[PDB]
């Protein structure tokens, strides 16, 4: 993953979310768009992007009850190694990959 | 600038702000600390960091004077200054948005 910071365009990526829990659900995997956000401590899936039957627990933010597998997809369709998280769920303008995820991908902010 | 993304550390930098207007001010340049926020479209200075005689125009407000922004690295080296009209708001920490990020030529990368 390598994305140039641009004022006018948000650093958006496509992500594959996979519910890995035992609880039965309509769709095990979904595709979403999420912002690479260096200012967020943790990852948050918007209420709009979160599957209705995917259970949440009172962490305003709720937290995924189940462990989610997160697959970041590069602009050319190449895949980063997946991460296992328990994302937050909230009413935010869009899904956000926080520093828990940025760290897991081994990202750095640089001009070198 | 090179900063590893870590869950436990907020990517904070020291910044020098300089008011470039005509009118007198008590302090023309101040030191603050701010967060590098790729999720922020615009740079925002907390009201707590913003000098009181530095005018704003009409929740956020925009600086009336053009402000020079110089990021200072941990080791004290200076990055190239940028000219902007930052927003001022009731946040609890100043934020450097992508307006500054792009000016700095930054990239998010594992390569």
């Amino acid at each position: 993953l390598a994305m140039t910071m641009e004022h006018k365009d948000r650093p958006l990526v496509r992500v594959i979310l996979t519910n890995t829990g035992s609880h039965p659900v309509k769709q095990r995997s979904v595709y979403i768009t999420a912002l690479l956000d260096s200012g967020a401590d943790i990852t948050i899936i918007s209420e709009e992007d979160w599957p209705t039957d995917w259970p949440v627990m009172e962490a305003p933010m709720r937290k995924s009850r189940d462990m989610i597998e997160v697959g970041v997809i590069n602009r050319d369709g190449s895949l980063e190694r997946p991460l296992l998280l328990f994302p937050a769920v909230a009413m935010v303008r869009g899904s956000i990959l926080g520093r828990d995820c940025l760290q897991g991908l081994g990202l750095r902010l640089t001009n070198l």
